[PDB]
């Protein structure tokens, strides 16, 4: 089960981080032992469309060749700290899997600028025990994690150097579709 109530960056700009453009995930720490695969690429897009708060997920294992992508409308629960149900689909937006009671995630913006972040995500889904999940993100592909993001992770009393790193991963992204998908 998750355990952290992370806490939301003083003064989130959520017009910047919702902006319509794409995040990728560059490091991630799972709190959870084999939660999550050692080999792993993530990305979303974030922003708002017709008033609602919107991300589009996308999910890469790099030696399974398992991907999906998910909708969700983000719910408020204070500045910077999200609650949201997913629904699966095809990079097209196609539904595959419907919006289902108890399969959400809570979303919470640690830090934040105009290329970095450091968020939590708390995953619920059907009959799995997860756990809490640290990400880095940037908005450049594989870029190196910079002094910002970095203390942050530290100010959050964390060590980066247990974080793994998905940079030497051999990922793709469909960024075109995870901007598409806003709007799905
Ligand atoms: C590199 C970082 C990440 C890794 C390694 C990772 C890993 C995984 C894995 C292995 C699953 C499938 C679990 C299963 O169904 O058995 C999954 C599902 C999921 N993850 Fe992540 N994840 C990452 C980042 C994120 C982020 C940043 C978010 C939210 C913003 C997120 C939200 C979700 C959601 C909503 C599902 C279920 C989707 C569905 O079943 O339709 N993940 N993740």
């Amino acid at each position: 089960a998750c355990t952290k109530n992370a806490i939301a960056q003083t003064g989130f700009n959520k017009d910047k981080y919702f902006n319509g453009d794409v995040w990728y995930v560059t490091d991630y720490l799972d709190l959870e032992p084999d939660d999550v695969p050692k080999r792993y690429c993530a990305a979303l897009a974030a922003g708002t469309a017709s008033g609602k708060l919107k991300e589009a997920l996308y999910h890469y294992d790099p030696k399974t060749q398992d991907t999906f992508y998910d909708v969700s409308e983000l719910q408020v629960e204070s500045l910077g700290k999200y609650t949201a149900n997913f629904k699966k689909v095809d990079k097209n937006g196609n539904v595959k899997v419907a919006v289902t009671a108890g399969n959400y995630y809570t979303f919470t913006v640690m830090y934040a600028d105009d290329s970095s972040a450091l968020i939590h995500t708390c995953l619920h889904k059907g009959n799995k025990d997860r756990g809490d999940l640290y990400a880095v993100l940037n908005r450049n592909k594989d870029a190196a994690a910079g002094d910002k993001v970095k203390s942050a992770v530290s100010a959050a009393t964390l060590e980066f150097s247990k974080f793994i790193s998905t940079k030497e991963n051999n990922c793709a992204y469909d960024n075109d579709s995870l901007k598409s998908l806003l709007t799905k």
